[PDB]
């Protein structure tokens, strides 16, 4: 069933953040994959699901401890997140994500990536002049065979940022997919809203959701 | 301490769900409460932890098996959620949920109850003629004696909403103020972000945030 | 028809100022005057208006010149606004304008105002109110999407003056209006400023705008 | 004067919509074009501005008289849109317009194109694209906030004729832009409609609008 496939990548994969299956994910996911809703839907409940996505991992992020008072002059050990980030997204498919992310990380900086196929190739890139120094957050919907985030997490590497310092926010994943981006990269943080059975005689996810960048933009 | 308390409601109000305790989590109340956070970043904060609120609360909605085909000709069980709800907030601190509520349940009915202090009273409300059919989502930020909340739950009841069908959205709450409710009407459910220690003098919670009504809006 | 009824207050009241009457504002206005559309629908073109209005509202405010410098490394004769201000609503129909107005103006002060006409004598009564402490200092946005009576609005701007706000520095907000309506709070209070977007015809035995709309206030938030 | 280039550029280019020149609008484009104002406070002016421009291109549209019924029981002359609509941005820069056309007009339809200049020859050309495949028998609203000497936006509208759009079903959605860049786009093809918000002076060496606001997207995504 569903839940072999996800125990597996949680006991062979620490670095991979699996959400919580809450019922009103699954629905979210349902009117996604269905192949019926209209785009009007699909971009609601993709967005919907995106922003709670985002959420989830700004929590890998680094956080420091800090006080302050409240209104009635009185303390509380809060905390408090440093450390400069930045988005990245995979073109097209990633930027589904990006206005999920400038929801939540006001004037963020924004990263593009076009890792065309014709071995994956890079075409255009636009990266803040400081990724180095920053945490970075990958934008990806969709890893099915994980060559062309294979692919961005190698050029980001080739220009300084640390892989330890990277975070893949994906919505779908196949256990191909992310044992491969495991095993060439590890130290990386991987977080997923759902992982699925397998591959497609071509390289789809099964049951997949189909091309998600021609199912949100409308093409 | 704060621990001990978490542990005594968790185990003798099981129909208390409260948010899980994350960084991110934390970060967010930790500006909120803070004094020093003016107008703009209060309610950009506030707007965002409300929204993972309304989200989290709608997990507590009845809902039910669901089978669609992904664009793979190949099937997918996932789920569905039915009976139709509403949101009554009670005038001005509920208020604030009304758009997370509305940015997750586009064109939800919404309900308005303005209770004041003469012993808490009834001034002006307009809900839903429906209403009595419905799921109350139920949105009042602060829970300290919950005098209002009880007063506001004696009212939709005296309009035929069923007791267990009324979910409380809240963001912070105070001990005394849940036994209260889970006294008064034990089969609501709460869902809460954060529960404090104790309430003061001037029965304001603390550490609290302190008055949430005019520190969303202008004092 | 219309165009007599437009042009009849804009020289009868130089203080309003009506929108453009385009086709994307015709349009959306047909849009939520259909009894048909769904409520889903009626929130997504009224919050699509709300802020059309709004943006056509922050040009009654006083601006000073601005000189910026560019990128370019060259000056820009531009302008600027200051002038504190803040949104005042009317409890349930105004409050459909606090998120849009809340928009353009980030986490601007909003206040509450719930007036009520009484049950025999339909009198307009306050009931409550939460305006900001220095109100009196900003320039306000009065929040109302119909004008039939005029009654209300009347009410409202009269506890806002006896709190200190000038009534020159009153902007009203609003959707729908009658004639009628239009004509009191300007003989009432001359001095405020209105944008509306569109001023039907006459009231009906009920005293609804008839082109109208209906009830703003069930329509938007369902119930 | 300034009045005077605006004043020549309507009256020899019927097909630019200049956008009312409100105070408002005054007020935002000094904010956004201060080398002085932050990252969050440039995205927030820009996509306020953005909504606007695209709410007035959207007149550029036809529509259809149309009858409904009031709550109040009686009819209402109104207005219609129909014709199909899809927008097509320029890889980054027009990109930025996207959300704020997607909050008018939910669920649309979005094209992109990625022009690029020539490493030598430094002339236009295409690298990537995705349109709709449909995209020849509805409107488009192409998405570039600047309009320098109109090489990629040119280069643009080409690609869309290739493909069987008609060039009079092209609505040019656009927020400052340079006399000589309009005077292309309008030699080229005469028949595309185009609503800006802003037209400078002139251009400078590097090919930028000089009062202008400086490379749009580099402060957009801020990638500078
Ligand atoms: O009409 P033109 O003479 O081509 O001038 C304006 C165009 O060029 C600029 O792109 P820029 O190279 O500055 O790149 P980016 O914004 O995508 O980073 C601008 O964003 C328009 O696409
Ligand atoms: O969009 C995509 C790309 C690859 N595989 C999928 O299932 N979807
Ligand atoms: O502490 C409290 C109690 C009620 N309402 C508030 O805003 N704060
Ligand atoms: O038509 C009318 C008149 C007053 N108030 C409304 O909501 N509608
Ligand atoms: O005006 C200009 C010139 C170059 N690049 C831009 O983004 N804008
Ligand atoms: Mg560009």
């Amino acid at each position: 069933q569903e839940e072999s496939i996800l125990q597996d990548i949680i006991t062979r994969f620490p670095n991979v953040v699996l959400m919580k299956q809450t019922a009103q994910l699954r629905a979210m996911m349902t009117i996604i994959r269905d192949k019926e809703t209209p785009k009007e839907e699909f971009v609601f409940y993709a967005d919907r699901l995106i922003r709670l996505l985002i959420e989830e991992a700004l929590n890998e992020l680094p956080f420091q401890k800090k006080e302050v008072t409240t209104p009635l002059d009185v303390s509380y050990h809060g905390v408090s997140f440093y450390s400069k980030i930045c988005g990245v997204s995979i073109v097209r498919a990633g930027e589904s994500m990006e206005s999920g992310l400038r929801a939540v990380c006001r004037g963020v900086r924004i990263g593009k990536i076009l890792i065309q196929r014709d071995e994956p190739k890079l075409i255009y890139e636009k990266l803040p002049a400081d990724i180095r120094e920053r945490w970075v957050m990958l934008l990806d919907p969709m890893c099915a065979t994980a060559g062309s985030v294979c692919k961005a997490i190698e050029v980001l590497l080739r220009l300084g940022v640390k892989e330890e310092r990277i975070i893949f926010v994906n919505i779908l994943a196949a256990p191909q997919g992310i044992e491969r981006v495991f095993k060439e990269y590890p130290k990386v943080r991987m977080v997923t809203a759902a992982v699925d059975i397998c591959l497609n005689s071509r390289y789809y996810i099964v049951p997949g959701i189909g091309d998600f960048g021609d199912r949100y933009f409308g093409t």
